[PDB]
């Protein structure tokens, strides 16, 4: 059985467990806890470690899950789209843990939320003729976006009012059968959204 | 014939130069300048167009590159592999990029030299026993890897004194014709390593 080690937290492995679920796959966790301060090639967390494949690198491990079912594309066209809307919400996602650390939040919180919109209008648009990122089907970045929706949501709950296409996005996901179980079940990790000591984020509760 | 659009600098795509060179591929450039601040699905600097692909995000674009010429990788753990050593690298070139547009660059400089060698270490450990990251052919962390030593080393001189296998790496590296030939060349850019507006590898000249 296929092991994923992480900090108890949302982070960096939040879409690869939505992924995980999305495809009924058992596995176990590794979690770390706060004072839990106390071969695999470049050591790190997360890892996730399936039959002697030893992994680091969150987005190694998400591109395995998804390689492994065969979920990354056809030919190398359509690989690159999944790679480009992968790289695309990862500048979302990122966004937010490059200053969610920093003393000076709540000031960067507004250049990030000044250009939030523009980098949300490409998923938008994406999303007026597509069901999902990628068409009819459930892809990777499906869940990687979903993340970062739920955690600028927090930063800013109208973040997403301009942008009724990802709200119902959202909404698609959470109804999905196996991701409605899975967030209403006792795995979920709904709090912290980055490490504890985060400014933003961060703490034993919102 | 492909188009790679970027700034004029090294800085994200420098990577996909190399590897560009090493296939001996043909391709164009759209060099952006400083004062030049004057379909696509997500519109970015770098571009990539080539027979009807519209990419951006530069890894996306170098992935691309690489699947296309069949180097990503043969099985679903292969792949993963590669994946791994492009996030690792990755860590060292974000985490320059990351501070060298900081007021505080010179101090978040510290932090970074201090924890570059246990990063270093690693693709070392990797080196001891392999010509390459990935054993005895080229793949694109080479060249990503190729990059962030060519950076780090302006950023600390004295970074590689601890790392003899890495020094031979980036030698190997050169020493490869394509790559050699690319380097003496006039579409090598030397400089700079980041933005021109950047406190490090900024500005016309090291």
């Amino acid at each position: 059985s296929p092991i994923l080690g992480y900090w108890k937290i949302k982070g960096l492995v939040q879409p690869t467990r939505l992924l995980l679920e999305y495809l009924e796959e058992k596995y176990e966790e590794h979690l770390y806890e706060r004072d839990e301060g106390d071969g695999l090639e470049f050591p790190n967390l997360p890892y996730y470690i399936d039959g002697d494949v030893k992994l680091t690198q969150s987005m190694a491990i998400i591109r395995y899950i998804a390689d492994k079912h065969n979920m990354l594309g056809g030919c190398p066209k359509e690989r690159a789209e999944i790679s480009m809307l992968e790289g695309a919400v990862l500048d979302i996602r990122y966004g937010v843990s490059r200053i969610a650390y920093s003393k000076d939040f709540e000031t960067l919180k507004v250049d990030f939320l000044s250009k939030l919109p523009e980098m949300l209008k490409m998923f938008e648009d994406r999303l007026c003729h597509k069901t999902y990122l990628n068409g009819d089907h459930v892809t990777h970045p499906d869940f990687m976006l979903y993340d970062a929706l739920d955690v600028v949501l927090y930063m800013d709950p109208m973040c997403l009012d301009a942008f009724p296409k990802l709200v119902c996005f959202k909404k698609r996901i959470e109804a999905i059968p196996q991701i409605d179980k899975y967030l209403k079940s006792s795995k979920y990790i709904a709090w912290p959204l980055q490490g504890w000591q985060a400014t933003f984020g961060g703490g034993d509760h919102p």
